[PDB]
């Protein structure tokens, strides 16, 4: 099987051959045939009673754990904490995030960039803004999103764009959201040793776990970002692993939390650092991001993409990474590893990930700008250690366009709006043109790779499907950074590859095809635009023809992004089988009783056509409900 | 091998053989040779692009996982999800006790009946008491509490017993707690996929998650239980299971929960409900404990102890349990599987531990009273469903006592203090005999059972070791059981089993050489003991000559529990190997590198006889380091 569709991939999968250094590739394949019983979820290890494992196949071998736990409880009790550990990855994302908020100030390192989003924000929030500071209004409106994330008693605050019938929905099936830490507790409590031993009820409380990521973690962490960092626009940039420079210092920021690639952006133009990376001996300072901390450094400075999940060893095989910056999550360890065959620095530089034999430079949040300037010179100073001789850039780069926030499209759409009819600074021009049919529907492709799946081709071939078949795509994560690495993020793209209908929407919004939402906690910002739309069509968000497809993810984070946008009411595609084979109630409860509960479900589907036909189908029949 | 030492648990076993039913014994031997993985700690499932099983062997096989961790990062990882689980466990434990505080009345279900703990908890919380309602203080003190669970900005409450080298201790090291579920919430985000690949970090979050159990839940826990319900003072009971009658209503109470278990022995005192037991052809009600919730109505009302964790499937192998009531916690699912072969109603209470095919009657806090009279008035008229035939009750039974809280002790103490010299209600003749040497050391037995060793046989041996050695036993959780059953918890027991020293202290305090200390939250007592002999000492609890021993544990509750009091400065004996093998710096991390960070660290000693001569060797060392 091929490792990858990208070309660029393909030459330093050849390079790194050359060079004897092991990649993810060489890893699966070490693994060879990965075990049964975990690959279908009937494996337990939640006491020391265990390892218990029973077998996938009801009626046959071992029925039940030793504590008597069946295949469907120890199913139900894998999924949740997958569930719960996802929801904690983008929960402590989005806490820092409000933490950052909390201490900005007028001469500070962080200040508050988009006023006029803090004040939309305040009025979400109960936060009064009229006459105030506006320093005074973010310390309160960081407060009200801190309390979020812990308070015991009384409600939780969520956004205005959550239709109110999904939250009474939510409320009659018991699954209505509290403080995002208490519920991840909840959720561990409930799969200890002899405390939830029903599938129904474990999977109902991983889905309200879920909502604390989907409509307060995720949706907190990018509205401040917005704040502090300012809302993105329409921006250019550039894709793939040619956007490194043989000639000038490169380093490649890795990972998520934006406050510190924001610090780096800034401290790249600090006129000391460009004139010692002019004594180095570079023609200057080449930043290139990955996965979502590029996203989001892409998203509102146009910093260059250098590759998604699965190309970060590649970047490192290159040999022209002077400093490989990462902060948490997705950061494969190995790169530690590889980077001893290269002259790469591989800084580790949180707290909450760190990496043996990474060189460790601790990003003091106190003074965000002196710490990232510090890390900076690490990096221009190492190179002088550059061997040219090992050198190989691919000659691959694409151009992408990026910056679709909600804001952003509903300005693009304000171009189609007649002045004489109006209202202007609505999604109105979107809802028309889906309920006219013009339109067929929206679906968001999100997610990671998977050395289980061709690197880049599910992504590839859904979005492909799906834009030809009039369906308006928007994506997120390292499924963006591959539709920017193969030019779908492109005016010209419409021509293209789109249908009839998104074609003329295109041309006339002037919009490629393909909107590129941000990283993955920018999810939110596609759960704001669905409500809109459903707020302005008066029905719930299930009545809508969306759906969200993750056509290689990978990650825990992954699991609990499909959870929650099922729980609000999107149908969600999966072109990785997540390890619930093994439990027949639990498959019957993702894949059809869902739909009872919250008016969507999961669907499985590993090759990418079949989906787009599914995902087509499943959209008619849902406006066929509505009448459009 | 033998299946326990218990003759009661032998006869019902044979039972059980004869009545065609499956104990816990039986699925053990189902499950055959377990995954040697997942008992080295080797197997990783935190993505989907595992499972990945790495070499428990370093230098053979498989070295690394697909994202490159190694063994070292996925035993770490491993380790960190069970302490997370067993703190998410104790926390919400903690939790519902501190709402209950929050929702007490004068005129209610729920009121304070020991104000002078509330003051003395007050104090420990900055609430102001003096000219106060004692329910205005109970409210704030409840907030304070609660506070504890969620704050995100400033420090946590910790109680004053805690000497303050310790705190300076471990805000050196880095483990300093914060707010329970964000601790929880840490350890799950640094476990994600590309996030925390070092063993000694991850150890040190997993650390600082467990001192939010023990210093924060379960001490919270246990001191709003006290107030709420009354602090435990010495008490006389019965245990194993021949407390059951053939003639009576049977109610069995398993499960941690106090409040539901509170409600119900009000309930049975209740005049309809005794006239509907006799009504029922029934002499009355006899309730009967099991596990930590047994524990609690035994500490503070005597109610008789039925037995613990692997006997509970037994209570209902005689045929004589009319209702099993259930909250939360080592619940085993066969229960429900169980209650099939008889007339038994196994009932859930509560939306945490949901289990298939049991009967649920939700308790319900805002009544709970009249909900927990419900509960009874189903398990008393089950009896008219009994099978007389069918019934086979052993006539084993012990005199037990029990109810030796922190207060309870000072107050023994008390009488071997000289009136002339003083002071009173200190632990000080506690320190006098453990600094003259006349007790060479006080030990802590905890845990569980566990299929892989003999049932209570660890638990009964290193008890007997221990208190031979002249060093005083305190035991919670189903180890104190065990004792119970066996029958050390008996003034008689001192002259029975233990050496000079503490048979003198036995008789000069009139108390047994084995101090029932309450359940598993109640090893916050403990904790408060130490801290209270070390402040009064002028040390660390790291200078003092003391153990934890869990012989028998099984719950990711007893991992967090023993990390937590290793992390306080208390030496600990695990009887069951934990699933660290495979990772050699794991290895040396808990039992040898641990002691340079917090002055204890893990003895993994299988062999009781062993484990308390080793016991005795580190207290005469570590006595010899104090000068005692
Ligand atoms: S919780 Fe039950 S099924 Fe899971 S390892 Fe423990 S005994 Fe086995
Ligand atoms: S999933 Fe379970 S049975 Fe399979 S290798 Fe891992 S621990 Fe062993
Ligand atoms: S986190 Fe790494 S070691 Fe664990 S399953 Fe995923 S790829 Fe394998």
């Amino acid at each position: 099987k091929a490792k990858s569709i990208d070309q660029a991939t393909l030459q330093l999968l050849d390079k790194a051959k050359q060079d004897g250094v092991e990649t993810v590739w060489d890893r699966k394949a070490d693994m060879k045939v990965q075990c049964g019983f975990g690959s279908a979820g009937v494996c337990c290890r939640n006491c020391s009673m265990g390892p218990c494992r029973v077998s996938p196949v009801p009626g046959k071998g071992v029925e039940r754990g030793i504590c008597g736990a069946t295949a469907d409880v120890i199913v139900s009790r894998n999924f949740a904490r997958m569930v719960a550990a996802g929801t904690a990855a983008h929960s402590d994302h989005g806490r820092s995030i409000a933490l950052s908020l909390y201490h900005t100030s007028k001469d500070g390192d962080i200040k508050v960039k988009d006023e006029n989003k803090l004040k939309e924000v305040a009025k979400s929030f109960n936060v009064e803004t009229e006459g105030r500071d506006i320093y005074d209004i973010a310390h309160d409106v960081a407060k009200e999103g801190l309390s979020n994330y812990g308070k015991q008693l009384g409600e939780v605050t969520l956004p205005p764009s959550l239709p109110e019938k999904r939250k009474e929905l939510w409320r009659k099936l018991g699954v209505y959201p509290r403080a995002v830490d208490r519920e991840i507790a909840a959720v561990m409590h409930s799969t200890h040793i002899g405390c939830n031993a029903d599938a129904e009820a474990m999977i109902k409380m991983s889905m309200r776990c879920s909502l604390t990521d989907g409509w307060m973690g995720s949706f907190m962490g990018t509205e401040f970002s917005d704040i502090m960092f300012g809302t993105p626009h329409s921006i250019d940039t550039e894709a793939n692993l040619g956007v490194l420079e043989k000639n000038s210092v490169n380093v490649v920021l890795h990972g998520h939390e934006p406050l510190l690639s924001e610090m780096v952006v800034e401290a790249a133009s600090d006129p000391e650092l460009v004139e010692l990376a002019k004594s180095v001996g570079a023609d200057g300072i080449n930043l290139c991001g990955m996965c979502c901390t590029g996203n989001e450094v892409s998203m509102r400075h146009g910093i260059k993409i250098a590759g998604n999940f699965m190309q970060q060893e590649l970047a490192v095989v290159t040999g022209a990474v002077d400093g490989l910056i990462v902060d948490v999550q997705c950061i494969m360890p190995a790169l530690a590893k590889l980077s001893k065959s290269y002259h790469t620095k591989f800084i580790t530089t949180s707290p909450k990930a760190h990496i043996t034999d990474s060189i460790y430079m601790e990003f003091d949040e106190e003074n965000p700008l002196d710490s990232a300037k510090k890390i900076l010179k690490e990096a221009i100073l190492n190179f002088k250690n550059r061997d040219q001789s090992k050198v190989m850039i691919p000659e691959l780069k694409c151009k992408a366009i990026l910056g679709y926030s909600v804001e952003e499209i509903i300005n693009k759409l304000d171009k189609v709006v007649n002045t004489q009819i109006g209202p202007m600074q609505t999604v109105k021009p979107l809802a028309d043109v889906l309920v006219s049919g013009v339109l067929r529907g929206a679906a968001a492709v999100v997610g990671c790779n998977n050395p289980k799946v061709v690197q880049d081709s599910a992504h590839i071939e859904t979005i492909k499907g799906l834009i030809k078949n009039d369906v308006i795509v928007v994506v997120t994560g390292c499924a963006a950074q591959a539709a920017a690495k193969y030019g779908l993020l492109q005016k010209e793209a419409a021509e293209k590859y789109a249908g009839p209908g998104l074609a003329t929407v295109c041309k006339l919004v002037d919009i490629p095809p393909v909107l590129h939402m941000g990283s993955c906690v920018d999810i939110s910002r596609i759960l704001d635009l669905v409500g809109r739309v459903a707020n302005l069509l008066g029905v719930d968000m299930s009545d809508l023809p969306v759906a969200g497809v993750a056509p290689e993810w990978m990650s825990e984070k992954a699991v609990a992004i499909g959870t929650y946008v099922v729980t609000s009411g999107i149908d969600t595609w999966l072109g990785v089988a997540p390890p619930v084979t093994g439990g027949p109630e639990v498959v019957d409860i993702l894949t059809n009783k869902m739909e009872d509960w919250v008016g969507a479900k999961f669907f499985i589907e590993t090759d990418p056509h079949k989906a787009v036909e599914q995902i087509v189908n499943r959209m008619n029949e849902k406006r066929k409900k509505l009448g459009i």
